[PDB]
C-alpha cells in the first residue's frame, strides 16, 4: 500500500530533524520510501512569532496496517520530538493510506484537515499530481478550486 505522509517542523533549524525523521520512516518494518517532495519553507499557521516551518511530503510503500503505521509515526515523533499552535519539533501526519477510508478514535484518513492546508497539499501535488481521493475528489481539483498560494522552497 502507498501511504502519503506529511512532515512538519519549526525548530529554528529543522533540516536535521526532518532528515532524521526521514531516515526513521525508511527504517519502519515492512516499509520503504518511494518518493520525497522538496522541502518547503512556510509561514506559521498560528502566532506569527515562531519560526517558519519546514514542510514536505513522503510517499511510503508499506505492508503495515494503518494503525500499525500510526504506531510507528507516533513512536518517531516521541523519539525525536518534545504546542497547540506551535512551535512543533516534529509532526508526522498520515494524509492518505492507499484508497482506504478510516474514521476511528485514533485515525482519520484522509487526514481531517489537509483540504484546508496548502502546506500539506502543495508538497503532495509535487510527488503525486494525479492523486484521486477515495471519494473521487482530485488533488489537482482541490488546488484549482481553492487557489492556495504556492510555496517557497526551503
Ligand atoms: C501549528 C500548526 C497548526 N501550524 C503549522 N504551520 C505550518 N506552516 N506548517 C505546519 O506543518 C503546521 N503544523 C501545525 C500543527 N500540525 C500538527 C498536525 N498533527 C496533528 C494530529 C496528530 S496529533 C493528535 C492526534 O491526531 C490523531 N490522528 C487522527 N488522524 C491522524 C492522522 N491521519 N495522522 C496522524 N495523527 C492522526 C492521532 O491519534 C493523534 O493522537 C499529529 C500532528
Amino acid at each position: 500500500t502507498v501511504a502519503y505522509i506529511a512532515i512538519g517542523s519549526n525548530l529554528a533549524s529543522p533540516l536535521e530533524q526532518v532528515n532524521a525523521a526521514l531516515k526513521a520512516l525508511g527504517d519502519i518494518p515492512e516499509s520503504h520510501i518511494l518518493t520525497v517532495s522538496s522541502f518547503y519553507r512556510t509561514p506559521p499557521l498560528g502566532p506569527q512569532d515562531q519560526p517558519d516551518y519546514l514542510n514536505a511530503a513522503v510517499a511510503l510503500e508499506t505492508s503495515l496496517a494503518p494503525e500499525e503505521l500510526l504506531n510507528h509515526t507516533q513512536r518517531i515523533e516521541l523519539q525525536q520530538g518534545r504546542e497547540r499552535w506551535g512551535p512543533r519539533t516534529l509532526d508526522l501526519d498520515i494524509m492518505l493510506f492507499g484508497n482506504e477510508v478510516i474514521n476511528t478514535e485514533r485515525l482519520t484518513v484522509p487526514h481531517y484537515d489537509m483540504k484546508n492546508r496548502g502546506f500539506m497539499l502543495w508538497p503532495l501535488f509535487e510527488i503525486a499530481p494525479e492523486l484521486v481521493f477515495p471519494d473521487g475528489e482530485m488533488l489537482r481539483q482541490i488546488l484549482h478550486t481553492r487557489a492556495f498560494d504556492k510555496l517557497n522552497k526551503w
